[PDB]
């Protein structure tokens, strides 16, 4: 984009995202939409899922970028790719924790959540089995980067999603990225809008460069 | 810390939690390996009634704010910086004046964010017009928006050191202020029985501005 634009893929954009994909993928996505599309100006709001969805019904963002499922109501979405699931914990309770870990053997209280109304936490603990709620510890957290933070101080482990990882999110912060257990488990992302509006071939344009970022 | 001893529950203001908090962890696992530490992310005004209510026990703020008459401490100085694309680096000349850049230009975080007023204060922004209207809501879509080419704005020191300007072809300017900075403070309720212990945590963190 630029400060100034002169006379699909043009124009300006008001994209919504959710703070648990927004710091990650959005660095990237700005980069590849400044050289493949250079007069796309990009607005962007940071907020949680109901939010952004009101957000978007009041005409206030034109598209937004979700961790799916989530009730969206009447929108209309599209997904463009998983981002899968990954624990972490400090090298303080690399031996206090056995690897493949398993949740019945930890102490309670020590898996972190963040707050409810982050998508996250319930895409975590449905992913990954995590059924035993008297693991979950009382305290949940506000912010992905103050959840890591207490994971690196070695108060539990919690579930971190891989484009954080792939972001730098626990650099230097001496943690261990151990596969999740159970099954496996990953996030949808998505693209969601109305389904009343024009620039629908603006919007898949953009989820097919979102695709190629996962 | 394990699953300057037990449990302390602290709170940060989000333009300095992703930043500051992380040298601060892995300062205290060594120092003191003991010393749980409990974060809670909000803004400024929140982060007070949690403090007052007894919700957490030490507080990370950007001074000044009102707070409370609670009991304060400054351990140190946050520079502010002026970041704008390379693709738009050539069009706007340096040393930075306000009135030559381009309208609604200078993207700001939203209110409750005191990053707002200690920026527009130390730097000595006066012309509201050079305010885009369209406010951003944290600190990394707010970069992300000027890597795009949209504009500028301020970025705390502490943010680019962290390495928040990475991959995303950003030029740092100096901005036109004699003391442009913020200062960042401890508070706590003066009536805590661990000023002992919040005292020597203020010492680390002063090591680390």
């Amino acid at each position: 984009g630029a400060m100034e634009l002169g006379s699909s893929m043009q124009g300006q954009l008001k994209l919504g995202c959710i703070p648990t994909i927004a710091p990650f993928l959005l660095c990237d996505l700005v980069q590849e939409i400044n050289q493949r599309f250079p007069q796309l100006n990009l607005l962007l709001r940071e907020d949680t899922t109901t939010n952004l969805l009101t957000a978007l019904r009041h005409g206030e963002l034109d598209v937004l970028i979700l961790a799916l499922p989530v009730e969206i109501d009447g929108m209309e979405s599209r997904v463009v790719g998983q981002d899968p699931f990954k624990m972490v914990i400090s090298r303080h309770q690399a031996g206090a924790i056995k690897v493949p870990i398993k949740y019945d053997d930890l102490p309670d209280e020590s898996v972190f959540l963040l707050e409810k109304g982050h998508c996250l936490t319930e895409h975590a603990v449905s992913a990954c089995k995590l059924t035993d709620k008297e693991k979950i510890n009382p305290f949940s957290a506000t912010s992905l980067h103050t959840l890591v933070q207490m994971v690196a101080n070695g108060l539990g482990t919690t579930f971190i999603p891989q484009m954080a990882i792939d972001h730098g999110l626990l650099d230097n912060q001496n943690l261990v990225v151990i596969e999740p257990p159970g099954q496996q488990a990953y996030r949808d992302i998505g693209l969601v809008w109305r389904p009343s509006s024009s620039r629908s071939k603006t919007f898949n344009q953009l989820a097919e460069v979102v695709s190629e970022l996962l």
